[PDB]
């Protein structure tokens, strides 16, 4: 180490994007509408399975636990354009490592608007435990086959990366191979993950879902949610597995009044060229 | 009594908080590289290029499976974003997400890059930081950062209005599409997360979010990698400089080594994924 290692390590953090900077979201009007809804359908999404479901901008989704504690991956679409989808990297430059009420989830650039804002999570007390532990990840991708083999050789087909691409090219009728180059980096719903503290290392514990817990979106453009069972259950292995329910609800007319739906990006596009 | 709401801590919240972490992707499950085999050959080895380059630019190098590349600072303290393409199929990328849960937040000699799923394997291995003393410093931060995706023009756009073209991901896509011939908007869309070269960043421990600071990052530092496959790399030097901003930007050398004849032993260079990419079906 050079002889002023100490004063580098000692210069203070700067947060990227602060809190302050950020588009602030209309919570209350969310609330108010949510308030209004009614049930319009559901998805109950079977253990080591995937499923698609559609929310209409302006509605609202709601992920509950059931049965048992179980994590689940999610991926989200613009429903009118597929290659609109779920940003995990600048969700988590936003808000952090985790995600919570009152944050968005991004979409990819150049798109790069709200797709869905969090109005409600039961395991909001969560916090961030002792050992940098908290849930509803921004930093996994989805457990994959292609590690899978890496790592233990061999084939497993239900893992949340092939549960989601089954799901999606099931939905919409692309070519399997084709929805698996769509399928993105989830939001890992449920699930209790950090870094640990003296390596840096990606980790997971037992989830402290229970059934009853839910985590409700509100829908800012028109989505096509996939959603997957994960096959490490609650994440609590050193899987016993259980379903998953997504409710579709819808806001009486006008409770929304005047919003829009967010726009894309304006950003000329151009690079300077 | 007073009424719950459905946010509210369970009486058990300390009992679930203290559950203990299981680290996800042991060491002990990743493939060894042969850091040895890697290093004896780069010892042997000679020079065959460079590419300097400019502040606030983005530029492309080619590098062959077996070769060595090297980014070293120059003239000032500054930071580089790096993205990795498989030379003969640029669609095959690093992959900063699965990079990340194999490895860290931060990546250091011995780890590999990965690329994308289905190809997922190594695309180029560290050989040698000569930051590996910085370590986790009192706030979190390391150096050499899987979890940023890159500096870009439509959070800037979103975030502050206005149109800036020098951002990262601004700079490598021109130097993507000037090297390749591909149009621009075709070669914006493989462009991809980063690692962040030199960043000094971390999550804080208090609320999670995203930092930076100041690079320990002086001229003479390099990061230095061993080629596992055949490249097409792309580095921008970040408008941010050495991210010390509360920016006085610097060029960024990379430089191109090659082996001795038979340095390299029996090293395979890594074929593509073995799954067999049914999905069950
Ligand atoms: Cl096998
Ligand atoms: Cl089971
Ligand atoms: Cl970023
Ligand atoms: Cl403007
Ligand atoms: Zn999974
Ligand atoms: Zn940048």
């Amino acid at each position: 180490a050079p002889l002023d290692a100490d004063a580098r390590r000692a210069v203070k953090p700067v947060i990227c994007y602060p809190n302050d900077s950020l588009p602030r979201p209309d919570l209350a009007l969310y609330r108010a509408a949510r308030a209004s809804a009614r049930k319009t359908g559901e998805v109950l999404v079977p253990p080591r399975e995937g499923r698609c479901f559609e929310v209409k901008a302006g509605q609202f989704f709601r992920i509950s636990s059931v049965e048992g504690p179980q994590v689940g991956d999610l991926n989200l679409h613009n429903l009118h354009d597929l290659t609109e989808r779920f940003f995990s990297g600048k969700t988590r430059a936003l808000h952090g490592t985790h995600v919570t009420t009152g944050e968005r989830l991004w979409s990819n650039l150049p798109y790069l608007r709200p797709m869905a804002t969090i109005i409600e999570d039961t395991l909001g007390w969560y916090g961030i435990d002792q050992y940098g532990g908290s849930v509803h990840d921004v930093i996994g991708t989805r457990c994959d086959p292609y590690t899978g083999n890496l790592l233990a050789g061999g084939h497993y087909h239900h893992c949340c990366h092939s549960n989601l691409t089954r799901a999606l090219a099931d939905h919409t009728g692309l070519p399997l191979h084709e929805a698996e180059m769509l399928v993105h980096d989830v939001l890992n719903v449920f699930m209790c993950t950090g870094f640990t503290r003296d390596t840096g290392q990606y980790f997971m514990k037992a989830s402290p879902v229970r059934p009853g817990d839910y985590l409700e979106f509100f829908a800012e453009i028109d989505l096509l949610g996939n959603l997957s069972a994960c096959p490490g259950g609650d994440c609590s292995s050193e899987a016993s597995c259980h379903p998953l329910l997504v409710e579709i609800f819808a806001p009486a007319e006008g409770m929304l009044g005047d919003w829009p739906s967010p726009s894309v990006n304006g950003y000329d596009r151009s690079h300077g060229r």
